[PDB]
């Protein structure tokens, strides 16, 4: 991992509270980045963690996952710095843009992540965290995963996961539906509504979140088979991108929208 002097970073602002301690925007030799730190007295697990988050981000090399700019572990407090996002959290995004983008435009955001969970999954990580919450915009309205999810978000975690803790790819691509869900309806809450009881509940009994507004078919139908029970039905990340490369080259395959009510 690069290892990045000290003096080539400047903290200008605290903008989180982060896993770790605080998180900073501020600029590097300039281009702006964000930086997390780990405070002092911090533990073994907490650095193994913390390092080791680092350590696979820089290893990763793909256009749809946040790019790590280097580590500060030499000195005190140690700083992971990754280039800066400048729109944000996904969620947050799309609920202070309600209705602003084109149907092609929200499902060229969803091809992104599903290219980024891909290079995840073939990469051998199950992410477990994965919602729009955990997505990152750039001011090129391209979406990056960060967070790497956990080493349990009930409405985002398939049945598998939350009824015995099997975690794998195809448990993310039930999330992953739920993350199209979030963008297709500009940020609403899984099943608004419901209890986290209810929601285990209703999955379980074959209950599934509602068709959004302006939403085509076909992207209604891919997060359905997202949904399935089985895992094994489930599609793959390389089917779900294939698709929607299909969709974004054929832009009138997206004028054929499912029924709303
Ligand atoms: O609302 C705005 O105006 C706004 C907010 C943020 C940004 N830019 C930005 N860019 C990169 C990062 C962050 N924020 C950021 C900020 C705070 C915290 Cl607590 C976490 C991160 C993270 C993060 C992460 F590590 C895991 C999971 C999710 C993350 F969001 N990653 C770097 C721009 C505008």
């Amino acid at each position: 991992t690069t290892e990045i002097h000290p003096s080539c970073v400047t903290r200008q602002k605290v903008i989180g509270a982060g896993e770790f301690g605080e998180v900073y925007k501020g600029m590097l030799k300039e281009v702006p980045v964000a930086i997390k730190t780990l405070k002092a007295g911090y533990t073994e697990k907490q650095r193994v963690d913390f390092l080791g988050e680092a350590g696979i981000m820089g290893q990763f090399s793909h256009h749809n996952i946040i790019r790590l700019e280097g580590v500060i572990s030499k000195y005190k407090p140690m700083m992971i710095i990754t280039e800066y996002m400048e729109n944000g959290a996904l969620d947050k995004f799309l609920r202070e843009k309600d209705g602003e983008f084109s149907v092609l435009q929200l499902v060229g955001m969803l091809r992104g992540i599903a290219a980024g969970m891909k290079y995840l999954a073939n990469m051998n990580y199950v992410h477990r965290d994965l919602a729009a919450r955990n997505i990152l915009v750039n001011s090129n309205l391209v979406c990056k995963v960060s967070d790497f999810g956990l080493s349990i978000p009930i409405r985002w975690t398939a049945p598998e996961a939350i009824s015995y803790r099997k975690f794998t790819s195809a448990s993310d691509v039930w999330s992953f539906g739920i993350v199209m869900w979030e963008v297709m309806t500009y940020g609403e809450r899984p099943y608004w509504e419901l209890s986290n009881h209810e929601v285990m509940k209703a999955i379980n009994d074959g209950f599934r979140l509602p068709t959004p507004m302006d939403c085509p078919s076909a992207i209604y139908q891919l997060m359905m088979q997202c949904w399935q029970q089985e895992r094994a039905r489930r599609p793959k990340f390389a089917d779900i991108v294939s698709i929607l490369d299909k969709l974004i080259r054929a832009p009138d395959s997206l004028k054929t929208l499912a029924d709303f009510d």
